[PDB]
């Protein structure tokens, strides 16, 4: 398949080079996989989701996304126009309030929720979780992310937007998950992206067009936007049978574009997510 005039980030994850605008992908498009978006919720009624999105848990008085961030992330995972994995099922877990903040105890509960709830869903090709959130180091937050990964979910987490070493942020610093940095359309590390040895991979994170609340769309930037590209790529590759949840991060790193990015400090991987699709 070929989607012309795609968002630059989709085009980038199907290309060996910057500067193209078509997204190429296998038509299976993540069918039979599931992605949990652990964030501010998802506006499931958005037509871009085509009935494939639903809210499954909230820790607040409503399951509505009153912020937009979670809807934007879900759109990059799996919306029809803006998504990597255009046929995946999307499950929203609202651990962040409508101001975009959440207590660590609530975030931990949401991760343990996903580890159990996957047994209540039909995801024969595999289960992914996209965690576009983060704060200071907490061993409890890291151990919750580690447990989720151990349960058989591919966990993708944002490196954080502090232009600092991700070792000092959670769940970014948990070694066993897939920690995602952000790049821009000219293959530079995004100026805000955290870095360090704990990073596994970079994805597109600057000026990312996706869905928003009110049935709308907008471009925004962050490692939060890079993370759902990687989560959607994992869902896509699972459906193709190329990898499993336990192996997906290593598979993505093994098949990534190498050495493309500038401004990677020594000790941090120089790797940009790539779907290796050949039509
Ligand atoms: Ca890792």
């Amino acid at each position: 398949a070929a989607q012309t005039n795609a968002p630059w980030g989709l085009a980038r994850i199907s290309s060996t080079s910057p500067g193209t605008s078509t997204y190429y992908y296998d038509e299976s498009a993540g069918q039979g996989s599931c992605v949990y978006v652990i964030d501010t919720g998802i506006e499931a009624s958005h037509p871009e989701f085509e009935g494939r999105a639903q809210m499954v848990k909230t820790y607040y008085y409503s399951s509505r996304d009153g912020n937009g961030h979670g809807t934007h992330c879900a759109g990059t995972v799996g919306s029809r126009t803006y998504g990597v994995a255009k046929k995946t099922q999307l499950f929203g877990v609202k651990v962040l309030d409508d101001n975009g903040s959440g207590q660590y105890s609530t975030i931990i509960a949401g991760m343990d929720f996903v580890a159990s709830d996957k047994n209540n869903r039909n995801c024969p090709k595999g289960v992914v979780a996209s965690l576009s959130l983060g704060g200071g180091y907490s061993s409890s937050v890291n151990s919750a992310a580690a447990r989720l990964q151990s349960s058989g979910v591919m966990v993708a987490v944002a490196a954080g937007n502090n232009n600092a070493d991700a070792r000092n942020y959670s769940p970014a610093s948990e070694p066993s998950v897939c920690t995602v940095g952000a790049s821009d359309r000219y293959d530079r590390r995004s100026s805000f992206s955290n870095y360090g040895s704990v990073l596994d991979i970079f994805g597109p994170g600057t000026d990312i067009l996706s869905t928003w609340i009110g049935g709308s769309t907008r471009s925004i930037s962050g490692t939060s936007m890079a993370t759902p590209h990687v989560a959607g790529l994992a869902a896509y590759l699972m459906t193709l049978g190329k990898t499993t949840a336990a192996s997906a991060c290593r598979y993505i790193a093994d098949t990534a574009n190498k050495g493309d990015l500038s401004n990677i400090p020594f000790g941090t991987v120089n790797l940009l997510a790539y779907n290796n699709y050949q039509a």
